[PDB]
Order: structure tokens, then C-alpha cells, then sequence
């Protein structure tokens, strides 16, 4: 119970996006154990579905109060809270597409739920891309790199992403992120990684074009002594 | 008329965008003779003002149609009128940041007048960088490169901007930019340049924030023999 | 004579270099009209032959002097003779492989020949691209930004170039040259263009593998007034 | 005993490189644990002496049979001893300066040592840059992603690195390399990561400069379950 958050919480979702002019809306909620950095998020499209382009892309937009933490690293995410953060995110992929994406970050203590506002944008994925021909299937495990920015007391993310494809190629992508807590932070964190698992899987059906993803996420440190 | 075009229109502008969260939306109109690739235009920004960013990241987000075109090159753009033509683009500057723009043109041949609607994101603009310290003057003269994409009968714009600073340093910029015609061109054109001049003069005053764009440019091959 | 130069002279070349562990060594001559930006060039594997990637990646590695420069801008290249000068670029290709080459330039007045030597190292051609595949024709006509750093009284090359392939393609690099005078100028140029066409015409035989390089190149501001 | 390699090595190291036009050659000599990933190494400049930049570029120049590989992770570069393996490399500075080098690896197995032929280029380190006014310190530690090249039976290397500066920022770089056996490998491992902990430490004096550098590596998979 502390910060507002419990080892078993709720959240609510709402994306709006816009990639190479289609437009889009996601509704979704799910649930996890902020302390165990473990989440099971519920995705449906329901504006613009269904989407022209592979769902995957949007996947790394949906939380890193969801992150395990050991006692040996500050947690600025969770230091931050109930009040919650917001983050940038930019990523370009190897054939020239870039996308942006932007979230709001708030913890609602009365229904022990978290509310995360979504906004995601992309341009110029080619025609013949896996993007764009659907042949994607999940982003392949991570090791993110993340360093404090000290003037400015907020925290910068570097994570080198390949986003799996059916044909068996990578698909490169170059996440650099910007994470703000919407509190004064009392104290900074050093550098650390946090390595992600995040996994889609397809729940679409006649009517819906629906998916889970689960991510687990854990902080540390080098591995070596 | 020529595709419903004339040497003497005016433009109605409507941009809708969030740099770094921070919301706003722009409109504006302007005048410009599209046979000589020349046009003024003038923003308001009616929401969100005033704008925490320097007011030349959006510039080049305000039209093909002002780019004098000569006989021996397909002119793509004024081919696709009146329907109209769409773009998606994206500004990886050198510290981080970028952003992505849209837009869609078309032209009301009754009015004789040029519809523009656009969207605008940006993304890290570092606290201390040139963007949000206000430090930019105007985009230096430069020469986009056309290339065509006959596959899919669109065109690939590839230019290296540099945005002026205030104690007379640059600020670089890259341009990947994709035009698309909204009506099947029936005619492709080989690869050429783009030389543009773009000047901003800000006419702010206590009630809004305002300012003028003038932008000229020219398509042409090699200088060389 | 002006900086020891003539409008019909003779150059020497001897490059160095080593593609992905392949050794080589190349020499060479020619004549050119420095005046006109107009050169000739003759080239001859003497080491390392026959080389197993394309020679098009080499080509821009083969002198400013040929540059024809008007009178409304500085031209830091014939100011620098006879001493001559010297440069370092890096290429960085679409599919992840990079190069770096480096020149010094010096002039023998006497013999009125040019005296060219320069290395040339690459790294990471994927055995199916296109430069291992010998799918490159020649460089396309490009358009390079050139910009002074006053504070060290050097100048910087920005230029996206791209090598046209045998089934219609096209290979993109780009071109980042740091440009320095070996005597301190007493004067510096604003920023300018330099448009460049760049013609390659192998004339290998059973005995050698050889080529001539045709490249033409003007000085040039802004083309709108 | 396997492969060549024993739990008590050392090897041998020759380094010839030029960056910005200044040649240097390096001699040096170390010991280490292939199988416990650990190694020490001992680097004299031998030529150019004193070096104009900062001697923390070149770190990552001198051998992953220095690398602790668990039973469930395949290891391609013992795999490929005693013969040994190449490797190619390149990497671009945040402020535009880029390297490459390439290493032969040999394993004499008479002399039970290692055999380290090094090849280093680069260009364009600002003269202002934390590079060329020798502010950097170290490496900070990371955790590179090596995949598998099926098709042609070699590796890639992706690895984000930071060099750590005295004023206490940080000089982003991108490892991108190519890890080719001298021999036929008979078993491709599936990717995975390699966290690395290089130092560098000044063991420089009126006569010589020197210094030693420990690399400490091992590879794993996610970390998550």
C-alpha cells in the first residue's frame, strides 16, 4: 500500500493515434503487480480498426510503475506516485518510419486502478513493409539502458528494439525516451537497465480486432562484479 | 481552368498539434501564385498560445503546389489537382528531438482558394536546447532532393535543413518526407531538386501570438552539363 | 602564377585502404581544368586486385581544387595552393555498412601537377548488398552543403548521396567531410552549394583492373533571389 | 584444454591506426581467463605517441573468446579456435565523428597465447570535443545483443555505449559489428546477450604512455523468466 500502489492492481487504457494518416482509437484495461513488474493488458480497437498496419508497433506505448525494483536502486517510477508521470518516446525503424508516442501516467488511490492516457503517432512505413503487410510478431526480449538527467532531475531511456518477423528477419528500432515524474523527485537514481518481455497475443475475432500483452520488466544493475 | 489553379489564390490554414505534451492549434490564411512557386502566409495561434516552443519547427509543415516547376520536369503536384495531394514527414534534429507532420491539401476551384489541414507532433526538445530556449531565427536556404517511387506513383523527399541561431551557430535538421497524390497520377517524373527560401517574421503583439511565412522555391535538374 | 594552378593540368594518385580485411592499393593519374571544376581520372588497381567490392564506393575519394568557384564566394580550396589541403569523410550506408576515407592535396607548382594520396577503409558491406553483389552504376548528380566554422578555419561538407543500381534501384549514403586548409586562411567563405556530377567508365582488362572518373563540380548560393 | 584455450592464457597486441590524419602504432601484452571472461591487458604507444585524442576510443579494439558462455548458450568463438575469428566494427560519436576497426584473432596453441592483430581508423572528432581535449574517463558498463546471421552462418554485435566524461557527461556511441569464424561453424547460437565491464587505467609516464585495461564479460539470455 505504499504510494498508493499494491502487489495487485487494475488499469484502464485509452490510445489515439494516427499512423501515415489513418486514424485510430484503443480502449483496453488490465491488471498486475506493480512490485513484480508483471502486467496483463487487454487491447480493443474501437475506431479505425481494422488497423492497415501491424498492431505490434503501438505494443511499447502501454507503464513502468509496472518495473521490480531492488533495494539497491532508487525507484523514481514508484517515488513519483499516486500522483503518477509522463513520458516521450521517439523510435526510428531502419527503413525510415518514425513514430512518436506520449503517455499520462496517473494512480487513482479510492479505486486502487491506474489510468493511462496513450497518444501515438507514425509516418512514412513503406507500402511493402513488414509494417504494412502485417508480418510481424513480437518484439524480441530487451535491455534497456537508463540514465538520470541530473540538471533537469528526470530520466532518459535507450533501448535498441527488433521487432520479430514471421519470414524470420529482424525488424531494428531505436527507442530514446524521456520519463518525467509529475512530482518534485527528492532523489535521483544512478544509471541502471531494466530488461522487458513483452508478448501480443492475437484475440481478434468477426467483430473486434482485440489483443493481450503481457510485459515483465525488471531493474538492475551489471551483471559483472 | 489548369487544374483548377490560378497565379493569384488565397489559403485557408487549420494545424492541430502537441510538442512534448504541450497542446495547441493554429490557424491562419495567406496569398501566393503557385506558377511561380512563391506564397505569404499568416498564422494565429488560437490555442495553446503562447507556444513554449520556437514558433520555426512548424514552418515547413505550411505546400508543393508554390514550387515553380519548368517544362522539362513532371510536375506531380500541380498534376494532382484540384483533388489535392497528401504528405507525411519527419525532423530527426541532432539533439534528440523529432517530430512528425502531416497534411492534406486540396483545392476548392470555386473560392479559388487552397484548403490546408495539418497535424504536428514534436518529442524531447532537450529544456536547455535551442527549440525551448527561443534561439532560432529561420531555416537556411536548401536544396531537397525529389526521388521517385514509381511502384507506387509517389514521390520521396530527402533534404538537410539547418535552422539559424540567434549568436549565429546551426541547429541541423533532416527532412524524409513522402508525397502522395490523392488522384492516380498518370505520369511519373524522373528525380530532381527543390531549392527553397522560407523567412518568418513574427508580428505578435498583446492579444496573440502571430507571425508571416514567405516561402519561394524552384524545381530543377543538375547545374552541370 | 595565381596560387601556382593553370587551366590544364596533370594529377598523381595513390590511394590506400582495406574493405572488411581486404587489402589494396590504387594509383593513378589525370589531367583536369581546375578553373572549371572539370577533371579526368585515371585509375589502376595495382594491389588487391581484382577488388570484390564495387569500385563506386571509392570514387568520391578522388579533390576541391576542381571546383569552379564564382567571385561572390571565397574559395577556401584555391586559397589553400599551392600548399593544398586536406579532408576526412565518413559514409554511412543504408544497409549499416561505413566508410571513412582521408585526403592531403598538394600542388608541385613546378611539374604542374597535382599530387593526390588518401586511405580508404570500410566496414560491413552484407555479402548480398549490392556492393559485394556489383550492383552499383555510378553516383547520382548531388547537391552538397558546404558550411564554415570560423572558429577553426575550416569548412564542413553535408551531402546525402545516392548510387544508382543495375535493376533501377538506388543506394543511399551520406556524406559528412570535415575540409581543412594546410595554411591558415586569411579569409572564409559563407555557407554555399557545390553540385557535383561524378561519371565512372570501367576499362578493365585480362591484365588489370582499371577505370576512368569524370567528375565536374561548381560553387553556387541560393538559386532563388 | 578445449579448443586451444586453457583457464590461464595471454596474448600479444599490435595496433596500427590514424585518426584525423595522426598515424599511431600500439604494442601490448596481456593475460586472462577465457572461461571466466576476464582478461588484462597491457597497451604501450609505440608510434605518434603522445596522442592527440582520447586514448578510450580505441578500448574496445582489444576479443570475445574472453567471454564466459553457460552451457545453454552456444559459443561461437571458442567454437571457432584454435584457428580464431574476425571481427569488423564501426561506430558513430553523438557529434558526428565515426570509427571503425577490425581484429584478427589467432590462438597459438605451442605458446598457449593470443595472437591480436588491430586495425583502427576514424574521422572528424571536433577540436573542441571531449575526445580531442581528452576529457573521457571510461566506458560505462553495457549489455551488447548479439544475433545470429543464419543465411551466412556469422554474428552481429548491437551495443548502445556511453563514455563517461570528467565533467560528468555522457558521449553516446553505436557498436555495430561483425563477427566472422576463420572457421565453417558447425552450430549457430540463437541471439543473446553479452554484458561487458571494461577499465581503463593511466599506467602513463615521462618516457611512455600506457595503460592497462581489464575487460570483464558474460553472456546469459533475459533475465525474465
Amino acid at each position: 500500500s505504499a504510494h498508493g500502489l499494491t502487489d495487485d492492481m487494475t488499469m484502464h487504457f485509452r490510445m489515439e493515434g494516427c499512423v501515415d494518416g489513418h486514424k485510430f482509437v484503443i480502449e483496453g484495461n488490465g491488471n498486475g503487480n506493480p512490485f513484480k513488474g508483471k502486467q496483463f493488458i487487454n487491447l480493443c480497437v474501437i475506431e479505425g480498426g481494422p488497423l492497415p498496419f501491424s498492431e505490434d508497433i503501438l505494443s511499447a506505448a502501454f507503464n513502468r510503475l509496472f518495473t521490480e525494483y531492488p533495494e539497491g536502486i532508487v525507484d523514481y517510477f514508484k517515488n513519483s506516485c499516486p500522483a503518477g508521470y509522463t513520458w516521450h518516446r521517439s523510435f526510428r525503424f531502419e527503413d525510415g518510419a518514425v513514430c512518436i508516442c506520449s503517455a499520462d501516467i496517473t494512480v487513482n488511490v479510492r479505486e486502487n486502478c491506474i489510468y493511462h492516457e496513450s497518444t501515438f503517432y507514425g509516418v512514412n512505413f513503406p507500402a511493402d513493409g513488414p509494417v504494412m503487410k502485417k508480418m510481424t510478431t513480437n518484439w524480441e526480449p530487451s535491455c534497456e539502458k537508463i540514465i538520470p538527467i541530473n540538471s533537469q532531475k528526470i530520466l532518459k531511456g535507450d533501448v535498441s528494439m527488433y521487432l520479430l518477423l514471421k519470414d524470420g528477419g529482424r525488424y531494428r528500432c531505436q527507442f530514446d525516451t524521456i520519463y518525467k515524474a509529475k512530482t518534485e523527485p527528492k532523489e535521483m537514481p544512478d544509471w541502471h537497465f531494466i530488461q522487458h518481455k513483452l508478448n501480443r497475443e492475437d484475440r481478434s475475432d468477426a467483430k473486434n480486432q482485440k489483443w493481450q500483452l503481457i510485459e515483465h520488466a525488471i531493474a538492475s544493475r551489471s551483471a559483472l562484479p
